[PDB]
């Protein structure tokens, strides 16, 4: 009754987030404290995720600690932001990258403070992150860490619509393609997945919708990028065979992604449109026209 397709148990996950390296002074004692005190299983939590703000484009800033059910992260702030500038850019390369939007955000100034002061702030943020979920439990929209699902289309059939954030991301095409009426047993691989009409039609778009899966740098014949804001595509062939006209009027982006073990995830950017005036034979940009979409049934 294992996992076939998990490569790390939820337990081994917790061990490692908890007893990470970092080069914040507080950090380390913070996030174990916030964790430890809080003392929740049933919370999910991820740590030094690297995330988008609403409107601050093409800015990339840093969540020490982030609660995806509680739309809430925490900024533990160093004076010296140059530093982490290493860690970003992996990130950026590997695409982990988390948009949160509808975000609450919280600081603790990383500098000038005693324990007894880190140790205040630290029980606040606590009671507020306790508060958030009983918020929620009280209205009845909370639903406990399913560790086992966390990159499955499961949370998603069952929400009936996904977006862009920490959640909408998948382990193989499969599971993105589960969300749009998808009923093979088999795995998918190739780069495109045309959506029956019963089914674009169904989760509100119109005429021809895909599933793309692209590596957004530059592999194979393809040398692809992603803008800075993350809302603009652009896909270059390296073979004049492969040159093509644009024929979909949406794309739904599951890019390909990578985390700290360089495992393959794939993660929702939205639904994408070509822009023709912008494109040629050889170059097509897409531009990013939703960052929501229904799921099939």
């Amino acid at each position: 009754h294992h996992h076939h397709h998990e490569f790390m148990s939820k337990t081994d996950y917790i061990l490692r987030a908890l007893s990470k390296i970092s080069h914040k002074r507080w950090e380390h004692y913070i996030i174990n404290r916030v964790v430890h005190t809080l003392d929740d299983p049933d919370i999910e939590f991820v740590c030094q995720q690297c995330i988008r703000k609403e409107g601050h484009l093409g800015k990339i800033y840093l969540a020490d600690l982030l609660f995806p059910q509680l739309n809430l992260y925490l900024e533990i702030d160093e004076a010296h932001h140059d530093s982490n500038d290493a860690r970003k850019a992996d990130a950026v390369r590997r695409l982990d990258i988390v948009e949160a939007t509808g975000f609450q955000e919280e600081r603790i100034p990383a500098s000038n403070i005693t324990l007894s002061e880190v140790n205040k702030l630290v029980d606040e943020f606590v009671r507020l992150v306790k508060d958030k979920k009983e918020e929620l439990e009280n209205q009845g929209l909370f639903f406990r860490w399913d560790y086992d699902e966390r990159y499955s289309a499961k949370k998603h059939i069952n929400t009936g619509y996904m977006a862009v954030g920490p959640n909408s991301v998948f382990r193989y095409h499969r599971d993105a393609l589960q969300c749009f009426g998808y009923r093979r047993e088999g795995h998918h691989q190739s780069g495109g997945w045309a959506l029956p009409a019963e089914v674009a039609q169904s989760i509100g778009l119109t005429g021809r919708v895909m599933v793309w899966f692209p590596r957004l740098y530059e592999a194979g014949e393809w040398k692809n990028a992603l803008s800075a804001d993350g809302n603009k595509i652009t896909e270059q062939s390296l073979n004049a065979t492969r040159n093509y006209q644009e024929t979909w009027d949406y794309r739904i982006v599951m890019a390909h992604s990578r985390d700290e073990l360089n495992r393959t995830l794939y993660r929702f950017l939205g639904v994408f449109a070509i822009d023709v005036d912008k494109s040629s034979d050889e170059v097509k940009v897409f531009s990013r026209v939703y960052s929501r979409v229904n799921v099939y049934r």
